[PDB]
């Protein structure tokens, strides 16, 4: 009952990246199985775990718009928007690092979706 929260680790989630570089990006990208059709734009978190889950609590988190949660630490996480015309690989991407809060949906006390509009 919670396959959503593990596609969320999957695609959301990467604890200890070191470089965050474009080569970084089209790498993880590939492994996570986000690069047939090459994914648009897609954010990673880094760090634990466990605050993670916390934004579905007020521990970290609070309700935002009509039914998500925001979290209240930053995080340090990792976009790879695409760069190229095709959808198609290979799938080219430019990472920009940053520190911020997330957005994400929770069911279960799990995060199971992340709101990319963000980090456009």
């Amino acid at each position: 009952d919670n396959s959503r929260y593990t596609h969320f680790l999957t695609q959301h989630y990467d604890a200890k990246p070191q470089g965050r570089d474009d080569r970084y990006c089209e790498a993880i990208m590939r492994r996570r199985g986000l690069a047939a059709p090459c994914k648009d734009i897609n954010t990673f978190i880094h760090g634990n775990k466990r605050s993670i889950k916390a934004i579905c609590e007020n521990k970290n988190g609070n309700p935002h718009r009509e039914n998500l949660r925001i979290s209240k630490s930053s995080f340090q996480v990792t976009t790879c928007k695409l760069h190229g015309g095709s959808p198609w690989p290979p799938c080219q991407y430019r990472a920009t690092a940053g520190f911020r809060n997330v957005v994400v949906a929770c069911e279960n006390g799990l995060p199971v979706h992340l709101d990319q509009s963000i980090f456009r």
